[PDB]
């Protein structure tokens, strides 16, 4: 065996498919966000807008985030220095956990490193919690949460998106005494489309299974408090587990679930996810928790209407074109090129050219044959630098 | 179909078998570690030192990490905002690649969320880049491993722990012709012993297997710029992927592997704990550059020798009052109870009596009948702290 040439085959592998990925080296410049520096591969600077960042309502340049993050530094340190069993946990963390709880009206919530560890360790965790669990997986469900349900052993059936008939189909055929819990976002991340809460909720509870929802394309901008997708329903209450992220609307780092006491003290026991990593740096934690909290205010919920406006001017602006924009009522804003090679083609010349930053999207991020550009405009991005995308992106389809 | 009955069940099972844990809430005083804020549970507030604490070298308060942080915090702000491919990858990651990789003395490196991530990703990946691979995993391997391990199926042998004959045993009777790699670590997190580098490099080389060791418990803290125990022992280049975290010697957080610019580029674009997940707030990438950085230096060399010092102290003045302390000339100091309800007796009544912190240790941590306190001597344990704790053992 030579272990060097299968590698420099994998990645030939990744070349041949047009799927080999470069990334991007930026500095986003604090208070005047979606600014960035761009460290291009030949050692120049350039001025670039970032179009396809996740820090949606720019919290990530919040002076109350800041401002927690920089008091945490200097009363505790730049890191826990444990496992919250083995000295990492910190009032930081709990009282993080009581802010999420609320935001979704929990009993309890526990903070992960990510939210793809919160979702790939409680999926897995659950089997063992419930013994021959069947769990119901939506065919788009992120990666994180297929790997969770996939991780142990164990009955896993997979719905066509967003398609609530084939899972009824699906579930009506199974063991009606096995414990069952479907798994499904409120927001699908790359089509920017909403999934079917009530018709799921309504499902799980004519067959008997538990709720688990991923809302991490939600939080932050979704429902009066910024709570999500379910709130904004009125249907927080019938779901089971929240899965959310601190990392993207929230503009920190880490993520979480929400649930009862029950249920979060099993998870916390039994996840080795959970109990053999660091527990998440304080100062991170503070960030985070005042970020929920100021989004739950009313001037948070001027970030959110900001943020709708905005996304509804670009789409307006780009159908206007005759652009391949999809669009699901969502503030993500896909433009599908359907050829990973094209899209990046596209991609570089927005970024050299007109100082456009939006990666270009394949696979596995997307299904084959629908690489795309994901914009994905913030109250950061105002009325004018809309004004700065469309034109490029009109110059550009020459 | 009635899940709060099974919940109920999966918790008393935890107190039926004592290993049921109770975490410590508390708040390290930076600038005056090992001294912490115990948030007690009936809402009172008492100093205590930390004895059991992961941040080796007190770089969490160190004075050029903390600058470094802020700078960040006020340059780009408190996140990257998004995965490594969308919008997530920055100078401050790129800077503390490079950073690893030359602290390892490697072409490339890759930083994941924490150590277990990149153990986890990186395992499960090499056997979807390696098709058949046949991983060797020492008996107490961590459970990051054990499930990178475990992620994808495969075939996987489990030797004796540091067992070099056994791992010989298993990996000859095995088809000559299936990629092997060999997983182990270097220092042993909770036993605080040294696996056996060459001898395992020996055989790697024998039988055309890769090596993959975890220095979690190393990096910072031994060779002569803190790149582990293989610096140590001159054999790095011998290793072919090193695992390592940022958030204990390193006083920070996060973790990463560094290994051939093929084998980086390779994990990166095909592991999907990698690829589906923000990035390291670039503040933490900051701090824990600076850290490592300093840790390359004479004057991180200091920290070190002022560690292994205490250390040694530590035991002999534990030996000399006839105490059940395992020692196999690490830096982790063991003493090993055998019970968990009477270590956590004892834990209990060193914090509430003494303010003396060290969190019993039990199953899954540790193996049943193993049960222990793990002491972490750092060069901020002055002489003093040493005394006070050992005079506190005593009278226990
Ligand atoms: C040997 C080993 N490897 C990897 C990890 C994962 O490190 P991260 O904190 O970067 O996720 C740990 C943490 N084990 C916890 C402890 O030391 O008690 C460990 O002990
Ligand atoms: C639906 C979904 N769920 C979970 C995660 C994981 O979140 P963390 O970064 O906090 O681990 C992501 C990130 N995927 C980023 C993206 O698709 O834009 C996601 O898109």
């Amino acid at each position: 065996m030579d272990y060097n040439l299968a590698l420099d085959k994998a990645i030939q592998k990744l070349h041949d498919e047009g799927r080999y990925r470069t990334f991007i080296d930026i500095e986003r410049e604090k208070g005047a966000f979606p600014k960035a520096q761009w460290n291009r591969p030949d050692g120049g600077k350039q001025d670039i807008t970032v179009w396809c960042g996740n820090d949606y309502l720019g919290m990530g340049q919040h002076p109350v985030v800041l401002a927690a993050m920089h008091e945490a530094l200097e009363a505790v340190g730049a890191g826990s220095g444990g496992t919250r069993n083995i000295s990492g946990t910190t009032a930081y963390h709990r009282r993080l956990e009581a802010e999420i709880a609320g935001l979704h009206q929990k009993e309890a919530a526990l903070v992960f490193s990510s939210a793809y560890n919160a979702n790939d360790a409680t999926l897995s965790t659950l089997r063992v919690l419930f013994p021959g669990l069947i769990i119901y997986s939506d065919s788009l469900n992120h990666a994180s949460m297929i790997e969770g349900i996939k991780r142990n052993a164990g009955p896993k059936r997979i719905f066509r998106h967003n398609d609530v008939a084939h899972l009824r189909e699906l579930i009506a055929a199974d063991d009606p005494a096995a414990p069952k819990l479907i798994a499904f976002e409120s927001v699908y991340s790359m089509d920017g489309d909403f999934g079917p809460i009530k018709e799921i909720c309504d499902i799980a509870e004519e067959f008997g299974a538990l709720t688990y929802i991923d809302e991490v394309h939600a939080v932050g901008m979704y429902g009066p408090r910024g709570a999500g997708v379910a709130e904004r329903d009125g249907l927080m209450h019938r779901i089971d587990i929240f899965n959310g992220t601190l990392a993207k609307a929230y503009g920190v780092f880490g993520g979480y679930i929400a649930a009862s006491a029950r249920m979060v003290d099993a998870v916390r026991s039994y996840a080795p996810g959970f109990i053999f990593s660091t527990s998440l740096p304080p100062a991170i934690a503070a960030g985070a928790q005042a970020s929920i909290a100021f989004l739950k205010t009313a001037e948070g919920q001027k970030l959110r209407d900001a943020q709708q406006m905005h996304a509804k001017v670009l789409k307006m602006r780009l159908k206007a074109l005759g652009m391949p924009i999809i669009d699901h009522g969502s503030h993500i804003v896909p433009v599908v090129i359907g050829d990973p090679v094209h899209t990046k083609a596209v991609s570089d010349m927005l970024l050299s050219d007109y100082g456009v930053y939006v990666q270009p999207i394949n696979f596995p991020t997307v299904p084959r044959g629908t690489e795309r550009l994901r914009f994905t405009p913030s109250p950061v991005h105002d009325l004018k630098q809309i004004d700065g995308l469309v034109h490029a992106m009109d110059l550009l389809w020459a």
